[PDB]
């Protein structure tokens, strides 16, 4: 939780607080690691904090840009050096090439009534009208005040969203902009099982690994939601990371097994999920199957070599959990399974 040995002192200015903070940030670590350190130092003093990002201020004709979170922080040399490098922490608004818009005209684009009209255009799939307002300079990184959606996360829930998603991205929408509740458009496409929208977002360069306000990924959401498993496969095939946990140490396969999402479980195992992973109560995914009477999920885990002797922190095996829940058919499945009756992946 402390910075590594190669960390360097950086002054971070936060215009929306009118203050600066000096922090040790790690050039050998990812930019997203540096952002977490800034957030920790601000100790909940910002509204909508997950929509702020580290920004390299303009210095002598070179324009300012948001830092690529997935890149390594040393990919950004400090330039006309002051003893301390200087970064800023800015709300994720549209980055304009040039200043072509009067302050009065810019305000007119962004009244409450005109931002509602823009969201109504998205809802109604009026792609050309969206594009024309973007060309006039409308910033689409904002929240509808009633729903909390942003233009991109709403577009991600429409059928045949691809054309509209591309126009929003070309018009300055950040791919990782989060709704009021903390979801990116990648989460929203995944939750709706909108494979066309998800594919376009990933093809536009969105990361599959974005976290929501509880640390959960789109892949985690897909294991909670079940249904058609295509979106889960799309994420994994785009190298989504597995093993994300919630506050109780439940990973993706724990959730899939609670709800009987057997196709999600199988994709997660094929891509390397650890069958022995234990949550905060010490339960494996097999224990979860036994508790929720999820027999076909249990069969998949046993067939792939899950260890059925693991005890949870109540000293219970999955068999004993099944017996206590009254899940006698499932208990018999676990008890009679032979350890040789397996085809493991690795």
């Amino acid at each position: 939780d402390g910075p590594g040995a190669s960390a360097v002192v950086v002054r971070v200015g936060i215009p929306d607080l009118q203050q600066t903070k000096c922090l040790r940030l790690d050039p050998t670590a990812p930019v997203w690691a540096a952002k977490q350190r800034v957030l920790c130092a601000l100790n909940h003093s910002l509204q909508d904090a997950l929509n702020y990002g580290l920004f390299q201020p303009p210095s002598r004709g070179r324009a300012g840009k948001f830092l690529d979170e997935e890149r390594l922080l040393q990919d950004y040399p400090p330039n006309l050096d002051t003893p301390l490098p200087y970064l800023e922490f800015r709300y994720k608004r549209r980055v304009y090439a040039q200043n072509l818009i009067d302050d009065k005209q810019f305000a007119k684009l962004h009244t409450k009534a005109n931002l509602k009209k823009f969201m109504d255009y998205v809802q109604l799939h009026s792609t050309d009208k969206v594009a024309r307002l973007l060309d006039k300079g409308l910033d689409p990184n904002f929240h509808d005040p009633d729903s909390g959606e942003c233009p991109l996360s709403l577009a991600a829930q429409l059928d045949n969203a691809t054309d509209l998603l591309k126009v929003l991205r070309n018009g300055g929408a950040h791919l990782d902009f989060r709704t009021r509740d903390g979801l990116t458009a990648v989460h929203c496409a995944t939750r709706q099982r909108n494979a066309g929208a998800l594919t376009t977002l990933l093809d536009l360069g969105a990361s599959p690994d974005y976290k929501d306000s509880r640390g959960l990924t789109p892949l985690y959401h897909s294991a909670l939601g079940g249904g058609d498993a295509l979106c889960c496969e799309l994420l994994l095939h785009d190298h989504a990371q597995l093993g994300t946990t919630d506050e109780n140490g439940w990973q993706e396969i724990h959730q899939a097994c609670r709800f009987g999402h057997v196709q999600h479980l199988e994709h997660l195992l094929f891509y390397g999920a650890n069958m022995g992973a234990q949550n905060a109560s010490g339960n494996t995914a097999l224990h979860i199957c036994a508790l929720y009477n999820q027999e076909s999920c249990a069969r998949v885990l046993l067939f792939r070599g899950a260890n059925k002797d693991v005890r949870n922190y109540n000293s219970q095996t999955a068999f004993q959990v099944a017996i206590i829940a009254g899940n006698f058919e499932l208990a018999e499945v676990i008890k009679t399974h032979k350890d040789s009756d397996v085809v493991p992946f690795r």
